[PDB]
């Protein structure tokens, strides 16, 4: 493997974001969303709902009175940058709404309260927002009403609905496939569903990928496969790799350690690496996914003494390609956001092509109406050699 010596290297202190009141809400979302232009994290707000958005370059201590994105009338639970517009962010709130915000180049000057659009429909708090990867303006949300809504942000309309007949209990996670043809959902009723959301068809299901009582998260990995984190009977944390056409036994099931913290998976299709990090934890582990046995291979971990309250993940376009950076985590402490470069050691001056294949770019491959009518298409690809 060429990822055997991948290592984490935290930014220096003066390149961090400090003196920020990270939200204390107990919830299993990342709490941090980053893109090549801005850093956003969810704040501690008691009079309503707020999150911070700063120009990436505005490092050091944050002015205690910095403009926030407020708008929401109750705590924010989830935030995500639009993959085809670096100035647009969505948030889900305990006020039962998703709001879609526009951020100026230069960040805010004054507190932002009107969103581009307020997406009304959920009857309970909304703690999962997930942008469609390829279809312009398509946004999914899952609330604690156990309902999944898909929206056309361009028209403000809820265009698809999966009711609580589909997910009868808490939805722990939702992931779109590479081409946005499918979602993978994980439910408190212990089934991981693979759903064609347009015709609302469950195309594959695994009952109890894990035996424990705590949450299972699910992400799509390389073609045909999904990945779960979960817990054993004895609350031993597990990662499992599944072949979706044959869900009876996992391709690999590996026991990590006995903690209580939910591991969140971050899958990089350009390297076939998955990174696992939990709130409460001080480490980020990473595995490689291949088609040779045993399919899921432990690479290593970044270890630290500080436990994280959240994690963000830099899109490829913001990465130091010439510094062989293949990921950057945006790690939340109590009062601090700390970027962490993930790097492949190479001693070569040339662009490392093998490390940087063409990657999902910022332009949609389909419109909302096209994807809705039943077209699928993988993302439009760009060169990072630039």
């Amino acid at each position: 493997s060429k990822f055997r010596h991948v290592f984490g290297q935290p930014a220096k202190a003066d390149q961090c974001y400090e003196d920020v009141r990270v939200s204390q809400t107990t919830w299993d979302s990342g709490f941090c969303a980053v893109n090549p232009k801005f850093m956003a994290l969810i704040c501690e707000a008691s009079g309503g709902g707020a999150f911070l958005v700063l120009p990436l370059g505005k490092t050091g201590r944050v002015d205690k009175n910095v403009p926030l994105v407020c708008g929401h009338t109750a705590p924010v639970l989830d935030i995500a940058w639009c993959p085809h517009n670096d100035n647009v962010i969505a948030s889900g709130s305990e006020d039962c709404t998703v709001m879609v915000w526009e951020i100026p180049d230069g960040g805010l000057v004054l507190p932002l309260r009107e969103p581009v659009i307020t997406l009304e429909g959920h009857t309970k708090r909304v703690g999962i927002v997930a942008w469609h990867p390829t279809a312009q303006n398509v946004l999914l949300s899952a609330g604690c009403d156990n309902v999944i809504l898909v929206w056309d942000v361009g028209t403000g309309a809820a265009v698809l609905t999966l009711g609580p007949d589909v997910h009868p209990d808490t939805i722990y996670s939702v992931d779109w496939s590479r081409d946005g043809a499918l979602i993978c959902t994980s439910c408190r009723d212990k089934r991981v569903r693979v759903i064609e959301p347009r015709k609302g068809t469950v195309v594959a299901e695994k009952d109890r990928p894990h035996e424990g009582t705590r949450p299972v998260h699910a992400v799509f990995v390389s073609e045909g496969k999904i990945l779960t984190t979960g817990f054993s009977r004895m609350s031993e944390r597990q990662v499992a790799l599944w072949d979706t056409k044959h869900l009876e036994e996992p391709l690999s099931l590996q026991e990590l350690d006995t903690s209580s913290g939910v591991l969140l998976p971050f899958f990089d299709p350009d390297t076939n690496i998955v990174y696992l990090c939990g709130k409460g934890d001080s480490s980020i582990r990473y595995f490689e996914i291949t088609s040779e046995a045993p399919f899921l291979h432990y690479l290593s971990m970044f270890s630290s003494k500080e436990s994280q309250r959240g994690m963000g993940y830099m899109p490829k376009r913001g990465l130091e390609v010439n510094k062989c950076e293949i990921a950057r985590f945006y790690k939340l402490h109590e009062r601090k956001c700390e970027p962490i470069a993930m790097t492949v050691p190479r001693k070569s001056d040339l662009f490392q092509e093998d490390l940087y294949p063409p990657t999902a770019g910022p332009d949609p491959a389909l419109t909302a109406e096209e994807w809705l009518g039943g077209r699928d298409a993988g993302p439009l690809l760009i060169s990072l050699k630039d």
